[PDB]
């Protein structure tokens, strides 16, 4: 009782004014905790939950076996209504959860923790003494002692395991969009307001692209979101690739990307997620950013939408076929194409304007107005009718950044990369090479030499489209082998140097995985590719020797000092090509790290989306072809990467 | 037949009651206290869950075949515990040490003899680390004892994380739990062999070839510091570890192209009040590297710990006369002038602690000599022990030398440590020769090094109003040695920053120099006029680029390029050691190697001693400083001692 070093007998005065109402949720013995509480002098009286009003300086303790018991939803309503602090304890099982001191209007309520646990659970006497210690610490932290000399479990879950004797701390996050403790529809007011971009001049861009803040600092700041109970990223494995390779490193994260209803297949395969690889020490930062973007892209019911059909919306709505861009021939052969195709290139049902769907507002930058995109195309896991699965949400254009403008730039670069890759791949076009020596980067030369030493010839091809945004594809194939195992990487940026860096990082993220490749475990779609990825059979994968190789001085410099001007110049670049750039703010207020989805209608993905006239017309416009290619004359193989 | 409350406790151990109950008739727990702590509460706590626990007198050695001895204490450095350890090792009886008092609980390890370290394996590292300045306990102790009992009994399931050789530190105030891995020490006086270093030193040193596998960045190193930290994290602890870390990355995270790490540990066993607490604390084992984002700061701490005298180090008590030519005179290593000894007191009132002048060596007195392996002669020489190890107890009237870090180095292999130490030695030699003669040297064009990092750093420094350049100060050994000089323009305080680098590969030597400059740079607000950098702040305040003309490159001689240095580095480090040895032999020098690595730590640490090589500090007794500039033709005539630079090297 004196280990709190607060007072020998003055602290008892606090115990003379504080009552602790102990209660059980589902069949827990309340008496032992009560007796433990009078053992140290705390006046504890049993409660059942019917009482709402409480005397000042009171704490309500509730015991449970699971943190998602429905009865808690009642208690969470009682506490918020009465503004009463309460503690949640799980004394049973091998793992003990001390739970947070739910203080209304200051810390998160129970609903925040329950929502995060649900989003995260898609996959004896010592408890009493620890609970007594935590309660006693809370008693003195509010009556006499100050904030600093009194650590408390307020808004903090302590997970203690006796079997391994290890203790972990999870930080409960107050969600401003929580239905119970906050504004339940903050997103619909945020989206309806016009989107405004604030200028933010960069300060340090020595390496890792044009970022105004260190991604390591971002991970350090957002480590409070890294938790398997009260967090959004499961962490767990963290780094996957060995740390010996300093030039290129990797790190893995666990999240949810696909929401298939097959439990058996989800049990082993769909669990965890991907996102791994960077030449800089920010591979873990990139994986964390991708996990954050995937978590922000999932549907949870708070998303802004309006139930209507295309007729009422008129010109304000973008037709789903204008974004998905599937050819009518693909639709009319949907069944057998889906039967022979993979999950990535699944062909959805044709969209009919007769039915009524939910449209999410988006900010059209080119017209500076509000358009409407089908919600199923924006958010993962959106429940669609079994007869109206007209589209499935993908990661194309979704991007992460500290500022919204940086996320917009990343998303637009992703869209441009996908368009250029599709145009080059499906036309089977030959494009000039790029000499890495002219790029003034010894890293490219040394990684090329390393790949050649490992019996893998590597080179880079320039596939820049009419947008004139420097984009490159790095291709590496194993020599003197029947299985070439062609590895591809794509990199697009205003700065050609970092575009080449992105391409080489993407191509060598798989290069070091050789000699023990995880094969069919998750590269099943890439298996048959390696059975046919031969340079002689794919002549477009080798550069056109006739045209001289492009150099670093062949590309104009377009990047500006401030990211706002980068967003602007991207807008005029898109406008000059007769395209409309739309931005959807996926940033969750409870997280704070900006996530944005950039949607451009006519821009296609690299999957079998043959309905886009860009693939047919852009090579003609640049003169790469004299006549547009017929749909059946294009490449019948999807892009493996 | 136990109470249902007891069988509930065994439930969380995933063991059926029938299997567990049987073990309860075969395990006897003798509970005892060393500081008169209440022993009964733990006995009754163990009896409640069914464990047959009885009190222990403290002297009985006869024990049943299956048993466990629990010892309660308030501190782990109680002298009486040493007796208990002697009982445990002699009787081969496992025992657990518990500290159930105070705010912070120490669960202590299960000291199993011949498998885990004994008590004093923990006690020595606690003593080194502590040179600065309750129902929960019972229940955790009961849980740990029961886990050990069930693990010892059947071991039906593989996962049994018992406390065997592992200390659990639990702080209830903020409720945090830490794990410290106790490490068995082969040189421990009681459980191990306390003579191990003596046989290791007397045996001839043999170097084995080991071809390098990865030389991506940082230099010719076997592995990145991250791998070393991952391998040796069991030494990172404030209880049973050699380095406390805690601070870890102290440099700002905004910088990306370079990083630095600082940790706090113990290097010198001091006793003066001005050195006991005020200055010894915040001792930074700095590690600066361009690669990575957090650095390590771990190798320096390891070498400093390995250089500390502990009494196990090999030594023979004799004098120079009977040792003969096999010994090396201390003045042949310290290299202090006789004129520097005659006015030792006057030069000791003024100046820093680093450049203190020791008393002249006396050949009549008897001292302890540590054997070292001379590679040039491939034999054993003898160096005074006080010159090799930190904190060696020297007589007040015969304090002839003080151990320094010159030549000490680390490595995953002994040969790599030897290379690093030799590079440090030649670096300091060349820097002293250049500095004390005030010689002007040709510049080095960074663009010729085909490294964009050099140009980026130079441009950043120029943007920050700090002009930076590089000067080649390579000595007669022809090992590329570079000094990077930075100074702030348009200011009355230039704050000249100097970095030193030396390697066979000129590119990584330049990289070392610029990294050394950058580690000190970007610390304008770091004022230490009186805390720890009084000499550095004095140098910043009273040294410009015009009053120190040698600091600027010589404009007359054209700047050296990257193609002006011959290539000597090889794929394997063994012939690198051999070529360093033959380079030293050609210059009429003897290379000596002392293996300071400890068997418990494992990481290789070596001190390379070359007698005639001077250091940064005021060591005017070496004829190399006087003669090498003449030999290379830099100076027509040797410089008189009073004509040299009267300012010590601040870096
Ligand atoms: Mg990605
Ligand atoms: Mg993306
Ligand atoms: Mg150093
Ligand atoms: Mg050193
Ligand atoms: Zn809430
Ligand atoms: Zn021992």
């Amino acid at each position: 009782w004196g280990l709190l070093k607060v007072e020998p007998q003055v602290a008892y005065q606090c115990l003379q004014q504080t009552q602790v109402y102990v209660s059980s949720v589902v069949n827990l013995p309340t008496q032992p905790l009560i007796t433990a509480l009078e053992e140290v002098g705390i006046k504890a009286i049993n409660w059942d939950g019917e009482l709402q009003e409480f005397p000042p300086h009171s704490l309500l303790v509730v015991l449970t076996d699971d943190y998602l018991q429905p009865q808690l939803n009642k208690i969470n309503q009682i506490a918020l209504k009465a503004n009463q602090p309460w503690l949640l304890i799980k004394p049973v099982g091998t793992i003990l959860w001390l739970g947070p001191i739910f203080q209304p209007q200051i810390t998160g309520c129970w609903e925040c923790l329950a929502q995060r646990l649900r989003v995260n659970r898609e996959v004896l006497q010592t408890a009493l003494h620890l609970a007594t210690t935590e309660i006693a610490k809370w008693i003195v932290k509010q009556g006499v002692e100050d904030t600093t000399p009194f650590p408390t479990l307020e808004g903090k879950v302590i997970t203690f395991d006796q079997r391994n004797l290890d203790l972990q701390t999870h930080i409960l996050s107050l969600r401003p969009q929580c239905p119970s403790c906050g504004n339940p529809n903050l997103l619909t007011e945020r989206a309806f307001q016009p989107l405004v971009l604030s200028s933010r001049k960069k300060q340090f861009t020595s390496d890792g692209g044009h970022r105004a803040f260190s991604p390591d600092q971002t991970v350090n700041r957002y480590q409070h979101l890294i938790s398997p109970i009260t967090g959004v990223v499961t962490s767990l494995v963290r780094a996957s690739d060995p740390n010996d390779s300093l030039n290129h490193t990797y790190n893995a994260v666990h999240s949810f990307v696909i929401a298939s209803n097959i439990g058996r297949m989800r049990r082993y395969l769909k669990h965890k997620s991907s996102g791994k690889g960077k030449t800089d020490s920010q591979s873990k930062a990139s994986g964390f950013c991708e996990a954050i973007e995937r978590y922000s892209g999932v549907y949870q019911g708070d998303e802004p939408r309006i139930s209507a059909t295309l007729a009422e919306l008129g010109e304000k709505a973008i037709h789903p076929a204008r974004c998905s861009l599937f050819s009518s021939e693909q639709y009319e052969y949907r069944e057998e194409f889906n039967r022979r195709g993979g999950v990535f290139d699944w062909i959805p049902q044709p969209f009919d304007e007769t039915k009524v769907i939910e449209w999410t507002p988006v900010w059209s930058l080119t017209e500076q107005t509000h358009k409407y995109i089908p919600t199923a195309y924006c958010y993962y896991g959106y429940p669609l009718p079994e007869d109206h699965e007209f589209c499935r949400a993908n990661s194309n254009g979704d991007a992460t950044g500290n500022t919204l403008e940086e996320a917009i730039i990343q998303g637009f670069f992703e869209i441009v990369e996908r368009d250029s890759v599709a145009i080059w791949w499906y036309n089977r076009l030959k494009r000039p090479a790029v000499d890495l020596a002219s790029f003034n980067e010894p890293y490219l030369l040394e990684v090329q030499d390393l790949y050649r030493s490992n019996n893998r010839d590597l080179w880079v091809i320039d596939i820049t489209a009419d947008l004139d945004i420097p984009t490159f594809v790095a291709v590496s194939y194993l020599k003197d082998n029947k299985h070439q195992t062609i590895l591809l990487g794509f990199g697009t940026h205003f700065d050609p140097k970092i575009a080449i860096l992105r391409a080489v990082t993407e191509v060598n993220q798989i290069a070091f995985t050789c000699d023990g490749v995880e094969v069919t475990k998750e590269f099943v779609e890439m298996r048959e590719w390696f059975k046919k990825a031969t340079i002689e059979n794919q002549p477009y994968l080798v550069p056109d020797s006739t045209v001289p190789a492009k150099v670093y001085q062949d590309y104009q410099q377009r990047w500006s000092d401030d990211i706002y001007e980068d967003v602007m110049t991207c807008v005029e670049i898109s406008k000059n090509a007769g395209l409309e750039t739309l931005v959807l703010d996926k940033t969750r207020p409870d997280i704070g790290l900006n996530v944005a989805k950039v949607i451009v209608p006519e821009m296609p993905h690299y999957w079998l989306r043959m309905g886009a006239k860009r693939i047919y017309d852009v090579p003609v416009k640049m003169g790469w072809l004299s006549t547009p290619l017929t749909e059946e004359q294009m490449n019948p193989i999807s892009v493996p990467i």
